[PDB]
């Protein structure tokens, strides 16, 4: 169709695998934090400029669609207005202006030129290369118009700061404008358009290759060095600072990518169908960018709310790639007929287990070498992690089996649907012990819930649902292997669960406490999802509102449970001795 | 033809402009020592395996000319042991170990990825894709083969120098190849080769994007950290160690090309002329790259001869420059037309004195900010300099001038060749005042040499082959734009010059004058060049003796004079005070 969704995961796998190598580069201290700013010096004052001049001497500018590109400048400077106007509203008189300047500069500069430009690459080289030109439109013109505005709210501070008696306002807006100017996406930006019309759109062969040659190394670099930086950034924040990132990153990451879909289709009347389609898609798609590095560099610069600002960087770069993922598949759904569909989700299904595999391996030996699995809550915990490792691994191989050997897929399915309600029952189980350790007095007891009910009673369900004989499902989902039985069972295998950790959650209110809850509570909102399919299918079956678009959600959730888990416990430090 | 010349020129411009990015990025600070580590890590233990893996994954293997393989590695093989035998010869006991272990790796390996595979890939990816896969056999097998040898006399060494009682010939020897079997180059080729089997050839698809963006992360990023690490790295050596230099860095980039040939021709017999031919060009190329960095990295590990091979590899570095220009295009002189063939000179011609401009530009500005223009002799130096960027600006225009304007074009002639016959005086005035400083009681006498001899003479002589009327030359060559008078008034200039010079320094035998007695030596042996050509003429008119590739050589040195300036001037440190 419009999008090359098939190119998506190898392109994600490109920008948050060299990601990952830079991180793992600075933390196995490969790359110290002294020598990872040699690296940024040469993407920032060389890679960089080189990258955007070239760019913007070819650039045609007659044939730009500025409707697309108006359209995202407004959505956001809607969501720039939105978050400044709250956060002058809510926060302090103190650091009011600090987070005033900040903060929506947070919510709309994304990270265009390393992640984004990619993506869209793969995405849309070959439908709508016209598409990837407006990267190099959109965030600079972002930078220019919404960026001198932040910076103001930000030098108002510093003066408060300064106490000066001296009142300077005209001071105080050149030195907004001035600190937009010094920005080389801007000044590099203006020369390569004045460049446009003097070399008139064609730059001299004899400098093609030096500026190809420093353009081109710009993405890995620039890749790399985002993982270094994001080394020790997240700081331990109160729940208030706590609750101000969740909005901060809601906002860029939802917020402003549904109010760039709706700016273009409200604006955009292009006669052709599929092509408004498309480029609405393309705009949510923007929108689901990260936050740009250089966010945390202004708080640097300006030395404030750096801990919050760098913090929500980094969780905001972890976090969009499953949401660009999944949203990029979700906008393709209504395109597609009901066969390559179920085919799609099983594609999907099969993505997300290889890297939620990895992710657990990882996870699981930090806790077995740490020895960390042996004691509580990690010990329930190396529990529910080995459970969704299973289905990982039952996942990659039903798709290898699904309408194949219907007796060799009786097994790939019960050692999926055992492992699958054992990672149900283990997050209510895990939510006990959290809520018992409230009573330290009284000890716990593993046994008879490690296994006994930890995989039991999950295996004991399955076979409830596989007492029927030859009743082998062709059928492409493993959950509709079998007939609403299979749906019931599974739809009260979730109803223990959600209130067993629901209630043992507010009954409750390194052990590590905090983070295992926060684990408990993410697994409970995928735990909601796959509830509501499972009776929703058993009220209306088949049900065609949204429902195969929660049945994708499910899908997500059942192999992406590992990853949750990753985020969560694999990056802890852990002392993992081999000998 | 079978060669792009034409892409040569902008490929180097990529190659060294990126370097030179890196070293003025080094020398201003943006990047100090310690942070340009970091870019090192990046590009040695990420992009650098990468590319390596994903090319030798991708390898045929089946369609490789392994004789062309053979003579190259026969000819570096024949380097190696004719520079390691002369070193064990005349070296000193106490270092001929260390110094028969490195001098025939510097010798031999060159700099085979950064800068030899851009230049393959603009000469060849067109006429002879099937040339670039050898960057990726030649450099890693030439590794495998002859590092450990020399490996093995610097562990030889190391253990005289423990002056240890015991005895581990064996254990010498592994630790030899073990030092071989570590380098990255070795072990990735080795898994690249393992996986080019198992994956039969295929890199998959899911990883495909990020083995290309690491690896095309490569070069610039190469390139760069190259220029960061010639940075400071020319310390004051020996006559001895200099001349010592000039020999290893010959057998690099003049035995080891001629060898590369010579081999190839003599063990390949394939049926067409053309392919021979195109093989053997491209031999010479591949010898005549420069020094690989990784060998100084092996000499500080190994802690010998590291002030002479890291000088020795960074003056090979800026003198491969020049010298793959010009044998790139004299190799492909026997295969164009006489008409195509002076086209090809003035192209050539036109090149050298784009960049010899900026070089003189730069070391002028140099001389005069900090002043050193008005001491001794860099007060003839900034003289000469002067007359040296004239020519390069007549001579970028006579291409535009030549047959057109020949009232307008006998004035660009003239500016031509007034101040091209200065640099010819100059030359010869330089080593006088290098000679008067011997006697310092003796006051020079600027006055009156400055410009009276200065271009007083170089103009005179200028009028004499102008006297003529309407003798304006249509001929592409301003050497010919008169008859045999211009060749003698240019075979006489250069006679007085080159006995003036010679019997000055002669005679002879921070005033600086160490540079400068290396720049007129250097200057003279141009005076040679220039000097054969005319009297060769003058003796057979349009003589075919090898006479055009003289007439070549006489274009580079007359519009590249100011390029050698720089090297010895422009680089030098200067206290230029802008207030
Ligand atoms: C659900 C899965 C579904 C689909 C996925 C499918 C496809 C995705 C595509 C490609 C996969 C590639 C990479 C995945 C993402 C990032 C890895 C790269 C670098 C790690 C840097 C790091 O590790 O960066 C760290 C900062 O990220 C953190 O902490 C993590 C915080 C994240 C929140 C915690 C929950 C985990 C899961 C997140 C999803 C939540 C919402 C999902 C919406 C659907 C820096 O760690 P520090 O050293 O600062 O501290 C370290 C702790 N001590
Ligand atoms: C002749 C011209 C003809 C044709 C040219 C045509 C095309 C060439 C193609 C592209 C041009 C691009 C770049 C030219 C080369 C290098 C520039 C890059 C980096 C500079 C690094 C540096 O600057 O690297 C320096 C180490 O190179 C040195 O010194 C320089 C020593 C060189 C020898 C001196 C003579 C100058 C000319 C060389 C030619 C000699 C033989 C030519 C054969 C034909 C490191 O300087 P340091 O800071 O260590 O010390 C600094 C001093 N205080
Ligand atoms: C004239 C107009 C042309 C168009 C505009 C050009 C735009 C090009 C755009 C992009 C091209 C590449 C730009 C990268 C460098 C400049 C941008 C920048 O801000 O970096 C600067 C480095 O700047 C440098 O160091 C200079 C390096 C340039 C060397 C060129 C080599 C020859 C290549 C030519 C190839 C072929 C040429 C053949 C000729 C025909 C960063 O330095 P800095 O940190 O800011 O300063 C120090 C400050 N502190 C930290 C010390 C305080
Ligand atoms: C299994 C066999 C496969 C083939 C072989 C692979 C070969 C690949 C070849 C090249 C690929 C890239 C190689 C670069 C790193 C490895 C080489 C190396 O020596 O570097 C090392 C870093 O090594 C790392 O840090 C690891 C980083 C890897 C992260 C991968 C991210 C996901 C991408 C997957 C994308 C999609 C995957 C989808 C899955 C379907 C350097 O570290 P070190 O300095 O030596 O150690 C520390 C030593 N001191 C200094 C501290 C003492
Ligand atoms: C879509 C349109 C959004 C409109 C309504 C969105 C709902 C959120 C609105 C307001 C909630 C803001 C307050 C949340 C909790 C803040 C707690 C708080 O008071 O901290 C204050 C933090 O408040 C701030 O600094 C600004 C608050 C956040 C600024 C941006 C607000 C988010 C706007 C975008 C959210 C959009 C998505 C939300 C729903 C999906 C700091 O001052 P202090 O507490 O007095 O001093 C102690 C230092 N922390
Ligand atoms: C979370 C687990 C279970 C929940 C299942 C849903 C999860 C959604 C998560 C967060 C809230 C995002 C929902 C956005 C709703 C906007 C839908 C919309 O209006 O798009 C309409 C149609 O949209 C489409 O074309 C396809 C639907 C997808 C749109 C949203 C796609 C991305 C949102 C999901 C990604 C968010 C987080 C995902 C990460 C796992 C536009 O037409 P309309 O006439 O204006 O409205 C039609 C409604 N009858
Ligand atoms: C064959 C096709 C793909 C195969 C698998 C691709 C993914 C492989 C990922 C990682 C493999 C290498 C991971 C560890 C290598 C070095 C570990 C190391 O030493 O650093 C350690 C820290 O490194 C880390 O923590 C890295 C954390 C993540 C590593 C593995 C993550 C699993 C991937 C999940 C993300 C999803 C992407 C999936 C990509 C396929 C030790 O640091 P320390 O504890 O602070 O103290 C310093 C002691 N040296
Ligand atoms: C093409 C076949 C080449 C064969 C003949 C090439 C002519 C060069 C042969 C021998 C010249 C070698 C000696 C030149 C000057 C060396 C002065 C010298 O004695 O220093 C000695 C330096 O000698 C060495 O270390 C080794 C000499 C250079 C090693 C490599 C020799 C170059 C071989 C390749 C030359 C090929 C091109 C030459 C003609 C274009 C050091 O020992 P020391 O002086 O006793 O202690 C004081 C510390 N320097
Ligand atoms: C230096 C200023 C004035 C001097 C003018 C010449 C400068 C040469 C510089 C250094 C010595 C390099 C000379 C290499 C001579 C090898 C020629 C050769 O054998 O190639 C013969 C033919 O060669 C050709 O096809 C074209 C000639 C070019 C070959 C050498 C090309 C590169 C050498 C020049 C580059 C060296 C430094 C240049 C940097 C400015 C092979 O056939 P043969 O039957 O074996 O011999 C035929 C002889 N009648
Ligand atoms: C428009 C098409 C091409 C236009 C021209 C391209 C070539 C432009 C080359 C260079 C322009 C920038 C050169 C200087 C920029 C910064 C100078 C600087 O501050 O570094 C200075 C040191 O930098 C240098 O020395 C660089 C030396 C070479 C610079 C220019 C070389 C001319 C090019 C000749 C090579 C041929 C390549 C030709 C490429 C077209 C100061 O360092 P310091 O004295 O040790 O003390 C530190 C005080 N800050
Ligand atoms: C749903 C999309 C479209 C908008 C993004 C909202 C969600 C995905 C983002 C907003 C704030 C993020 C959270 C903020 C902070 C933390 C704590 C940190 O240790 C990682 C997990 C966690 C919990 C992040 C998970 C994802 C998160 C909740
Ligand atoms: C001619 C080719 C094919 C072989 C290379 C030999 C020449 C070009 C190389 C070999 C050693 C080099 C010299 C060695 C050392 C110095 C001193 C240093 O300050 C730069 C200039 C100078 C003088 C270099 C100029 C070029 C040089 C003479
Ligand atoms: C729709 O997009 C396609 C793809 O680039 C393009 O060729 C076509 O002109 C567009 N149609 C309209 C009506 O703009
Ligand atoms: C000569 O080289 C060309 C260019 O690749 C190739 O197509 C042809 O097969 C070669 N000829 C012979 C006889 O090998
Ligand atoms: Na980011
Ligand atoms: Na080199």
């Amino acid at each position: 169709p419009s999008m090359s969704i098939t190119r998506l995961f190898p392109a994600l796998l490109e920008c948050f695998g060299i990601v990952l190598c830079g991180y793992i580069a600075g933390r196995a201290n490969v790359i110290t934090s002294t020598q990872a700013k040699g690296l940024g010096n040469f993407v920032s004052r060389f890679a960089l400029p080189a990258l955007l001049f070239k760019n913007m001497v070819v650039l045609n500018f007659s044939n730009v669609d500025w409707s697309f590109l108006y359209s995202i400048l407004i959505a956001k400077a809607s969501v720039f207005f939105i978050v400044c106007v709250l956060t002058l509203l809510v926060a302090s008189p103190d650091s009011r202006f600090s987070k005033a300047g900040l903060f929506p500069i947070f919510a709309t500069q994304s990270n265009d030129f390393a992640l984004g430009y990619p993506i869209v690459e793969a995405l849309y080289q070959t439908t709508y290369p016209e598409y990837l030109q407006y990267i190099y439109l959109v965030a600079p013109i972002s930078l220019m118009m919404l960026n001198p505005i932040g910076f103001i709210f930000c030098e108002i501070q510093k003066w408060k700061d300064t106490q000066n008696a001296s009142q300077n306002k005209i001071k105080i807006v050149g030195l907004g404008l001035l600190r937009v100017l010094q920005n080389p996406i801007v000044f590099m930006v203006f020369i390569g358009i004045a460049f446009n019309f003097i070399l008139d759109r064609k730059v001299p062969v004899y400098v093609e290759n030096f500026l190809d040659g420093l353009g081109n190394s710009f993405s890995g670099s620039a890749l790399f060095y985002l993982g270094l930086t994001m080394v020790g950034k997240i700081k331990r924040l109160k729940k208030s600072a706590f609750v101000v990132l969740i909005l901060l990153i809601t906002a860029k990451l939802l917020v402003l990518p549904l109010l760039c879909r709706e700016m273009v289709e409200l604006l955009d009347k292009g006669d052709s169908v599929v092509n408004h389609t498309s480029l609405s898609n393309y705009a949510f798609l923007y929108g689901v960018f990260p936050v740009a590095p250089g966010v945390a560099i202004f708080a640097t610069q300006f030395n404030m709310e750096v801990e919050i600002i760098t913090s929500g960087m980094v969780i905001s770069t972890f976090v969009s790639a499953p949401i660009m993922y999944v949203s990029a598949w979700l906008l393709t759904f209504p395109t597609m007929d009901p066969k390559p569909l179920a085919y799609a989700i099983q594609n999907v299904s099969f993505d997300i287990s290889i890297v939620s595999l990895i992710s657990l391996i990882w996870s699981l030996a930090i806790l077995l070498l740490s020895k960390k699995y042996k004691q509580l809550p990690h010990m329930l915990t190396t529990n529910l992690l080995i459970a969704q490792s299973i289905v990982c691994a039952g996942m990659m191989i039903w798709n290898f089996v699904k309408e194949k050997n219907f007796v060799g897929q009786i097994l790939v399915f019960v050692l999926l649907y055992s492992s699958l309600y054992s990672t149900y029952l283990w997050t209510g189980l895990l939510a006990i012990s959290l809520f018992l350790l409230k009573k330290r007095e009284r000890v716990q007891i593993p046994v008879g819930i490690i296994i006994i009910s930890g995989w039991g009673i999950p295996a004991l369900l399955v076979g409830v649902l596989l007492i029927t004989g030859k009743h082998n499902g062709d059928s492409i989902d493993s959950a509709f292997f079998y007939g609403k039985e299979q749906m019931i069972t599974t739809a009260v295998t979730l109803f223990c669960s959600i209130l067993i950790a629901g209630i043992s959650l507010m009954c409750m209110n390194d052990q590590q406490l905090t983070r295992h809850v926060l684990l408990c509570l993410l697994l409970i909102i995928g735990l909601f999802a796959n509830l509501s399919s499972c009776l929703w299918w058993l009220f209306n079956q088949e049900p065609g509102r949204l429902y195969v678009e929660l049945q994708f959600f499910c899908a997500v959730f059942n192999f992406g449970q590992g990853f949750i888990s990753f985020g969560i416990f694999g990056l802890d430090k852990h002392l993992i001795i081999l000998p």
